[PDB]
């Protein structure tokens, strides 16, 4: 069974992942484990899931040397890392954040973020999308890292999570903003086809 | 300018308010007051808002006889009770308060909390409604409390205020369940008519 390693780094929204996980195996025919791992950089048993995720909504310090050695590692051997900020508008503390790990990860002159081609496999490797939308829809484009055409990394600051956060109910918790219910069903196909590019 | 009263008995959506009063400017050609009036029942000038609105998530206590003869008379004398429920589900401490108030309000054998008929002129006082959407539609009805026809209490368990709730970056905070974005156009209709009705 698939299962989403959670890199925890500085919860926002307690059981999103384990949402992530039931709409896979509704959605495709990959079995998805309710419980992701909570994985850290430094851990000898990284390498068990190729799958990471990184949410956040704040600053966070890099990683030492061999944890960003590892990352480096897992990537290059054919892991993939999602990245997914919750902080509610473009370009803070989280981002700046995110931005000086991958430099750490992948150092000038290598490929670094770049933006994500429309047309890249990733926007149709299991549904039909044309733009990375999560809760929020203020980017129009995603970023990432690619490696041969191959995305290793994917950084998604419209707020994945966001849209798979629940209360206390069992109800979708945040609006989507500013297409609602549509935009929550495209985010939840988003992240469905993140996760089919990078197993498949 | 109208004005709500909010009365404050035990601010779960800081500021829906002040977002209800914008909607009723943007809409209606009543202006409404930006910041609405705290209120408690002993206040000697609780007649200079007729509008009260009563929300809340948990149970409060029955306030003191000269208070429940103060909203008695209020709400006989012309004034409009919202009461609206934050809870989540229906029937909990909030709904078991709202209850023994209302019964100390106006005793048997008074007319007490009723459902509120879909034909009441309430649905159809500036827009055209079917049934009391909020955030929530758990309930397929509003209850109220009726003096000749004219609804001097009207009570939602749907959540009309986690409609209205904001963020801190000016969106929509919350989900409306289960039918999104139009049942939160539809809950904005619903406080309007609320309003509308009555202050004509």
């Amino acid at each position: 069974a698939f299962r989403f390693g959670q890199l925890a780094l500085g919860d926002i929204y307690p059981q999103a992942l384990s949402r992530m996980s039931r709409e896979i195996d509704k959605r495709t025919s990959i079995e998805a484990a309710r419980e992701p791992a909570a994985v850290t950089l430094s851990s000898p048993t990284l390498h068990e899931t190729p799958f990471l995720y990184l949410a956040g909504d704040r600053e966070f310090a890099i990683p030492p040397e061999p944890e960003v050695e590892a990352l480096r590692r897992h990537l290059t051997f054919g892991g993939f890392l999602l990245i997914d900020s919750a902080e509610g508008a473009l370009g803070g503390a989280f981002d700046r954040s995110v931005r000086r790990l991958l430099q750490a990860v992948f150092p000038a002159p290598a490929p670094g973020l770049e933006i994500v081609s429309g047309e890249h496999v990733v926007f149709k490797s299991f549904y039909l999308l044309e733009r990375p939308l999560g809760r929020l829809a203020l980017s129009p484009v995603m970023e990432g890292i690619l490696r041969d055409g191959r995305l290793m990394v994917a950084y998604v600051q419209n707020d994945l999570g966001g849209a798979f956060a629940r209360d206390d109910f069992g109800n979708f918790q945040l609006a989507c903003v500013p297409d609602g219910e549509r935009q929550r069903e495209l985010a939840f196909r988003m992240l469905v086809n993140l996760v089919m590019y990078a197993l498949c």
